[PDB]
């Protein structure tokens, strides 16, 4: 009983514009037809404008069904699916709540591969970025088993002010980066952005009260490159927050494979209650990468938004556990959690880094494997295994309760653990060499012996 998009005129040849047919299918499903189920037979469905998902609709695409992004409009977004209306810039409308939407199967060709000059998207010369989904003010949205290809310096998915969103068993292949782009713009392009709902981060609607995203889970998915464009810059995260935005919360990133990202597998500021668990982060050498960042990378990077005037709600309750890191690039850091500047007024707290396995065989590593900078309270770094590199764990300028218990180190060339504090002008240890533990007793710190050493 699922309605076929062919029932409404979709040709599926990649030449005819099938947008209207697809929209009519969705609209009918939203009314109740076919139980809200829409089906996509094998084929290539070109769309020259945005398709709008509606409440209680469920799209299923054949394995050989491909949605081709043909949205090439000046001063206009090039995102295939949205959960709210959009016409032209300057005519945005408020997006009302939507819910119970599912999308499964097939491929979405965001069509962002570069022209031979590498200055623009070859098939969409007028766009500034391309993506697949713009999910805003939505509830209970499920995206699964979808292959996303060639984003033109954009977000494959944006989840803003949305609750109960699941991205599962999908593949994010390739992100095109043109010659002309600056680093500032580049690192702000996460393939899956999870953010509060503001016009700044979600210019597709008028909603501007900073509604948070909540209960978002990205799991069992693969992130890498395609045969047309290089590795993604940042797989998941966000890069913006203000006193007026509510922090996305209960964000779970589980069992994903981040295959050689250029900057980070996970990077964010302004999240609360995050769980990054059982993921695999691989990083190859510059020579085997299409995209490479000279400035370096940090596979997991929970940082603080640059702001010295406001007391922001910086990252809190972040758990980084049981992840595996295979690093070959000497400029790549495995894990980083920080309040980047002593000038930031907010606080980073309740940080847990446990049972992670770091395999660093890069030559002459240029930085620590695990960096914890200015955590204000409740920091736990325990039972992590680090194979290779220079420094193992660096804890700098952290306050409050700190617990570092039974981590393992093998074949390291530098200090296993560095517990550092600074004064208004310089640096000195809080209290050191080899493997040991740190505990907080009555507000005070103390090194404790543990007999776990490398005998390789
Ligand atoms: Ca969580
Ligand atoms: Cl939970
Ligand atoms: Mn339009
Ligand atoms: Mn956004
Ligand atoms: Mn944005
Ligand atoms: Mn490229």
């Amino acid at each position: 009983t699922a309605l076929s998009v062919k029932d409404y005129g979709a040709v599926g040849d990649g030449i005819h514009d099938d947008r209207q047919a697809i929209q009519d299918a969705i609209d009918a499903a939203a009314q109740g037809l076919g139980g809200g189920n829409v089906y996509f037979p094998e084929g290539t469905y070109l769309v020259k404008e945005i398709v709008f998902l509606k409440s209680h609709t469920h799209l299923e695409l054949n394995e050989k069904a491909t949605i081709l992004n043909g949205i090439n409009i000046k001063n206009h977004p090039s995102i295939v699916f949205m959960t709210g209306l959009f016409t032209d810039d300057g005519a945005q409308v408020e997006w009302g709540p939507t819910e119970d939407i599912s999308y499964s199967g097939g491929t979405i060709d965001m069509n962002g591969a570069l022209n031979e000059e590498g200055t623009k998207a070859k098939n969409l010369p007028l766009i500034n970025s391309s993506g697949a989904f713009a999910i805003g003010n939505s509830n209970n949205v499920t995206i699964k088993n979808v292959t996303f290809k060639d984003s033109y310096q954009g977000h494959a998915i944006q989840i803003a002010g949305s609750k109960n969103v699941l991205v599962d068993n999908s593949r994010f292949l390739g992100q095109a980066l043109p010659k002309t782009m600056k680093d500032g713009q580049i690192i702000s392009k996460e393939s899956i952005q999870i953010e509060p709902l503001t016009r700044k981060g979600f210019p597709y609607a008028l909603n501007d009260d900073g509604k948070k995203s909540e209960n978002v889970t990205i799991q069992n998915s693969y992130f890498g490159k395609s045969d047309k464009s290089g590795e993604l810059v940042t797989a998941i995260g966000t890069h913006y927050q203000t006193l007026s935005t509510q922090n996305p919360s209960n964000i779970k990133i589980l069992n994903n494979h981040f295959d050689n990202m250029m900057y980070a597998g996970v990077r964010f500021t302004g999240f609360t209650d995050v769980l990054i668990k059982g993921n695999r982060f691989d990083k190859k050498v510059k020579g085997e990468s299409v995209h490479y960042r000279e400035s370096g990378a940090a596979l997991v990077n929970a940082y603080s938004y640059k702001n010295t005037k406001d007391l922001l709600d910086l990252n809190k309750q972040v758990v980084i556990a049981e992840n595996i890191f295979n690093i070959a690039d000497p400029k790549t850091k495995a894990i980083r959690v920080a309040k980047d500047s002593a000038e930031y007024l907010g606080k980073v707290s309740d940080i847990t880094v446990t049972k992670n396995v770091i395999n660093n065989n890069s030559k002459e590593t240029e930085q620590p494997n695990i960096e914890l900078l200015r955590v204000s309270d409740n920091l736990v770094v325990s039972e992590n295994s680090i194979f290779g590199g220079k420094e193992g764990i660096v804890i700098e300028d952290s306050k409050g309760k700190i617990t570092v218990l039974n981590n393992q180190f093998y074949n390291l060339s530098g200090k296993y653990i560095s517990f550092i504090k600074s004064n208004a002008n310089g640096k000195e240890p809080v209290i050191s060499d080899g493997n040991f533990n740190i505990v907080t007793e009555n507000g005070l710190y103390k090194i404790v012996t543990n007999n776990l050493s490398d005998k390789n």
